[PDB]
């Protein structure tokens, strides 16, 4: 089988991406981030406090005929940016764009953090890291991915995020008419539950490109683009007039400015993210001072492809027993 799905930013600057997402019977669509960094599947609900929800659709296991307590269970997340989130876990059916998955853990939030509550437009999120992050206790329980695996046609999916556009999400199949050229395959790491994988370089602009080796995860929960503060710095010296803001919390540029392009290496393979994604406009109404979209991963600890460079290339996930990453111009 296999399944494909349309994703949609959520605003002008694709902070994040919304995929629809059918639970229960008879269906109740929610639209989920699909956060390839992380290996929960939660959702607003019925169950979450009143005060902590504005806007949202929630999910009610209620309604569902095919929803089951699992009885004991709970879960608490918190991601990289302080967000938090906890509940209590239901079993449904779970589809995405056509393909579906029974028996799937649906984690219900009691208790949202404030990042969530003043998002309208995210009812929760999808993970597709590995199993072995997922929060659910004292049973931990398996990702949509991981649950549709022995159904799907080729175990893999794929994401094709758009630049201020729709894109999609396959599962179980590679579209070849979506993407330029051949498939550069990379080896992935699964020591720490990432998608992680290790960029053999990167360039600024025009310049020459730079041989060496940066670890990172490709996280399609992230928006931004986090590389060494040795990379950053180079990339922004490059910019009239750009500057590492304390007030804000990282690279800030004239918004009269254009910015370079920037190159990284996928094996022998080059992705070149064109210099109108790394913007991310006016740090405040009005302001002539914008953010950029390639900042430092200092205070971070890993280094985090996000959607500004994911959003570049086609991007296959390759859930084979020996996992890999690869990734076409497109
Ligand atoms: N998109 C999910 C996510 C968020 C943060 C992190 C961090 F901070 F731990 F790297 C990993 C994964």
């Amino acid at each position: 089988s296999t399944g494909s799905a349309t994703t949609t930013p959520i605003d002008s600057l694709d902070d994040a991406y919304i995929t629809p997402v059918q639970i229960g019977t008879p269906a109740q669509t929610l639209n989920l981030d699909f956060d390839t960094g992380s290996s929960d599947l939660w959702v607003f609900s019925s169950e979450t406090t009143a005060s902590e929800v504005d806007g949202q659709t929630i999910y009610t296991p209620s309604k569902s005929t095919t929803a089951k307590l699992l009885s004991g269970a709970t879960w608490s997340i918190s991601y990289g940016d302080g967000s938090s989130s906890s509940g209590d876990v239901y079993t449904d059916t779970v589809s995405v764009g056509g393909l579906t998955v029974t028996g799937q853990a649906v984690e219900s939030a009691k208790k949202v953090s404030s990042s969530f509550t003043e998002d309208s437009t995210i009812d929760g999120l999808l993970g597709l890291a590995f199993s072995t992050l997922n929060t659910v206790s004292p049973t931990q329980q398996k990702t949509f991915f991981d649950n549709a695996k022995a159904s799907l046609d080729s175990p893999v999916f794929t994401a094709d995020l758009g630049y201020h556009a729709p894109g999609t999400y396959n599962f179980g199949f590679i579209d070849t008419t979506a993407y330029t050229g051949s498939i550069t395959y990379t080896a992935v790491s699964t020591k720490q539950g990432f998608w992680e994988w290790t960029s053999t370089g990167y360039a600024v602009g025009s310049g020459t490109f730079k041989s060496t080796s940066i670890d990172g995860i490709a996280d399609t929960g992230t928006t931004l683009l986090y590389l060494p503060a040795t990379v950053v710095s180079a990339y922004w010296a490059q910019v009239s007039g750009a500057k590492s803001s304390s007030s804000v919390g990282g690279y800030v540029f004239p918004c009269s400015a254009t910015l370079p392009s920037f190159t990284f290496g996928v094996g022998s393979a080059r992705i070149v993210i064109p210099g109108d994604y790394i913007d991310f406009g006016p740090i405040s109404t009005g302001s002539s001072s914008c953010f950029g979209g390639i900042q430092s991963s200092a205070g971070i600890g890993i280094n985090i492809f996000g959607d500004v460079a994911l959003k570049a290339a086609f991007v296959v996930f390759n859930g084979a027993t020996t996992p890999t990453l690869g990734f076409a111009s497109k």
